[PDB]
């Protein structure tokens, strides 16, 4: 068999095995074994410099970054082409694409047979969780893409320490990966190798995960949302814990009380500015700490609290929208040690992105660009033709510890106690700006049922109002309904401890006006909201009992600093009983979608809103 180049600190028979295996089907001409370093990260994004797909930033404006531009084909997440290839269907459920595992495999092993021919394998090892803890889980992609290899570095623990925790016996996760774009012998590559074939494919019998065609983000940083999402979620299902699309914040009030909070926004729908949001004028004070921003690993305890710990090492957020007064702490992250991924070029080779310009001199646009494209762009081009310098799903890939609100704890393998969850999607209507849940039935029913407009983080018609339970849409591992199962018992298993249950709150930052544009100002200003439920939290904040649960009245909430009218308030306030009517018809076909082991407490829940609707 083809050398593999096995490192000596490589002592698992099993894992090699794997590798040669691999190797044999993809075949390609080398085998490099990453070691993590800063030095091996340096000469393979030089090695991506050389291939064109990254070109380096001015070192005086953006020290040691990256800018790459994608395929326009391969520019988000492909729900259509992702599976989970359970051996019964009802364990994939009506939420995800299911074949059957051998038809599957039937299907991918012509695609993957000597997909990597003329290309390098990069064999990729990764702590998912703290290295060596109890709760950390080990993986190894294997990937012909050097940009998955760089990206892991940042948003995993990666590299050669892994095995030392793997040992001679230790078990992993094993991803393939590539984007099936072989090169023959004296072929000209280009400079975003893949495929318009895609598949991302999961069984979660054996953990296995194979990404084929794509070299972008969630299809192909497998450590992300194939393992800390959707496998996990499968081991969390047997073993009594959580694997949620939430972001984990720390807040801690003039006090010196610190609370911990939990939150489920769907892709592109506000966790990351969330995550890091800097309390706005009113809040002297306050302090918000970051433990992560897109996924948490969750279970409980004995005490009878919930513990979150963040699995990443690093952001891979939404670059436009971002600036000095929607998330300074992501605009300070990103000054450095940063790769970006199809915004724009400036003249002086910074980057560029909508929402840029609000910290610029006169607020205006930048006279010149090299889009994401590689066009020209200008402020006339962008006026008369609505073209994006950035792509609306452009990234930064950055490591946590940039982050100047860091939580201290944020790599604590101890985790940090809930004190509330947070559901919401991005609705242009109906839903209100906070509500509390009266029980955590109820809560569980609110995160059940949320909707949301579909955004660019994934391919397909943005803008449409979707079913997107837990915001776990694209990524739970099991049947749904299963899954709501699960979050119901968790909450019996908390209650008989003797312990009072976190809070569940559904919010919505996204009501539109008449024109088209956002009624509540969000970003900073959300702050506003979660003083509220700190307030709640601590049995000090008043509320007013709706059809839906419990919500403040305006007097409830700080308005220093903010000009934001009662009038206003009301408007992203109020429930409209024909809008919720017509919800409630919505959450009725998502039930009869989801028929198989729905939950009874749901659809009581549901027509206890009814009531209270008609009433
Ligand atoms: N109007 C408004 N826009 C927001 C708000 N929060 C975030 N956004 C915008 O929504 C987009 C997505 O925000 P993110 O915080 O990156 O979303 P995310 O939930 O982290 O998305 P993923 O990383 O894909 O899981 C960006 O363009 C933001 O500028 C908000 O409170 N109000
Ligand atoms: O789409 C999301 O929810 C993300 O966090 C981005 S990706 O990792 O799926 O590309
Ligand atoms: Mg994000
Ligand atoms: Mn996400």
């Amino acid at each position: 068999g083809l050398n593999l180049n096995t490192p000596a600190y490589v002592k698992n028979a099993k894992l090699i095995a794997w590798v040669a295996d691999m190797v044999a089907l993809c075949k390609p001409d080398t085998v490099y074994w990453c070691d993590g370093s800063d030095a091996e990260y340096q000469r393979l994004c030089q090695q991506l410099v050389d291939a064109g797909t990254f070109k380096k930033l001015n070192e005086a404006k953006r020290p040691n970054s990256y800018l790459a531009c994608s395929d326009p084909s391969d520019v988000a997440r492909v729900e259509d082409r992702t599976y989970i290839c359970s051996a019964k269907e009802e364990n994939a459920g009506p939420t995800n694409n299911w074949m059957e595992p051998s038809e599957m495999r039937a299907t991918l092993q012509p695609l993957f047979d000597g997909c990597m021919r003329g290309r390098t394998m990069y064999v990729v090892p990764f702590s998912m969780g703290p290295l060596g803890s109890p709760i950390a889980h080990i993986g190894i992609e294997l990937s012909d893409s050097p940009y998955v290899a760089v990206n892991m570095k940042i948003m995993t623990r990666m590299g050669k320490a892994v095995f030392e925790v793997l040992g001679t016996e230790g078990d992993f996760v094993p991803c393939v990966h590539t984007v099936g774009a072989p090169l023959a012998e004296g072929e000209q590559d280009v400079t975003w190798p893949c495929n318009k074939t895609k598949y991302i494919v999961h069984y979660p019998e054996t953990r296995e995960i194979w990404s084929y065609g794509s070299g972008y983000g969630g299809n192909a940083l497998l450590g992300k949302k194939c393992f800390a999402l959707r496998i996990a979620s499968n081991m969390g299902r047997d073993e009594g814990w959580l694997a949620e699309h939430m972001l984990i914040l720390g807040v801690t009030n003039p006090e010196g009380k610190k609370y911990h909070v939990a939150a489920a926004f769907p892709s592109a729908c506000g966790k990351t500015n969330f995550s890091m949001l800097v309390p706005p004028a009113g809040f002297d004070g306050w302090s918000v700490t970051t433990i992560g921003d897109d996924i948490a690993w969750i279970k409980p305890a004995a005490d009878g609290k919930l513990y979150a710990i963040n699995p990443e090492a690093g952001y891979f957020g939404v670059a436009p929208g971002t600036n000095m007064l929607t998330n300074p702490n992501c605009m300070l992250s990103v000054r450095g040690n940063t790769i970006f991924t199809n915004v724009a070029l400036t003249d002086d080779g910074d980057v560029w992105w909508e929402g840029m310009e609000q910290d610029a001199p006169g607020k205006a646009l930048p006279d010149h660009l090299i889009d994401w494209q590689g066009k020209d762009w200008t402020p006339q081009i962008a006026k008369e033709t609505g073209a994006k310098a950035a792509h609306p799903n452009s990234r930064f890939t950055v490591a946590a510890t940039n982050n100047p609100a860091l939580d201290s704890a944020w790599d604590d393998p101890k985790g940090v106690a809930i004190d509330a969850f947070i559901f919401g999607g991005r609705r242009s209507t109906t839903v209100p700006l906070v509500t509390e849940a009266r029980s955590w039935v109820e809560g569980v029913y609110m995160a059940a049922t949320m909707g949301s407009e579909t955004t660019a983080a994934a391919t397909g018609q943005a803008g449409v109002v979707r079913r997107d339970p837990f915001a776990m849409l694209p990524f739970m591992g099991y049947n749904m309904s299963d899954y709501f199962q699960h979050w119901l018992d968790l909450g019996k298993k908390l209650a008989a401890s003797g312990a009072t249950l976190p809070k569940i709150y559904t919010t919505n930052w996204f009501r539109k006006g008449t024109d088209g544009k956002f009624v509540w100002p969000g970003y900073g200003e959300n702050m506003r909201v979660l003083a509220w439920m700190i307030d709640r939290i601590e049995g000090k904040g008043q509320g007013e009992d709706h059809v839906t649960g419990i919500s403040p009245s305006y007097e409830d909430l700080n308005w220093t600093g903010l000009d934001f009218s009662a009038d206003q308030f009301n408007t992203v306030t109020s429930i409209d009983k024909a809008a919720w009517l017509k919800e409630l018809e919505l959450h009725a076909e998502l039930f009869k979608q989801l028929e198989h082991h729905l939950p009874k407490e749901l659809g009581e829940t549901k027509a206890e809103i009814e009531r209270r609707l008609a009433a």
